[PDB]
């Protein structure tokens, strides 16, 4: 529940999480995202009628597996790595 509202970076593009749960028909864990660029998206958020999360674009939202999402580091670690 606390994961909602956090920004992540996938494929170099920034996105925001809006739903964390099961997204049928494909079982398994899933984390909905909202790509800033709607050109990369595919749907508004719903799928097969089940409305999981809404967005401000008819084609700006997808689902990514947990391991395929990077939340990022903080300031000190970033400065150290740079």
């Amino acid at each position: 529940a606390d994961v909602i509202g956090r920004r992540v970076e996938v494929n170099g593009e920034h996105a925001t999480v809006r739903f964390a749960g099961v997204v049928p028909p494909v079982a398994g864990p899933w984390l909905g995202v909202e790509w800033d660029n709607p050109e990369r998206g595919k749907h508004d958020g719903s799928h097969e009628g089940t409305v999981y999360f809404k967005c401000r674009h008819p084609t700006g939202g997808s689902f990514i597996r947990p391991n395929k999402v990077n939340f990022g580091t903080d300031f000190l670690t970033a400065i150290k790595n740079r």
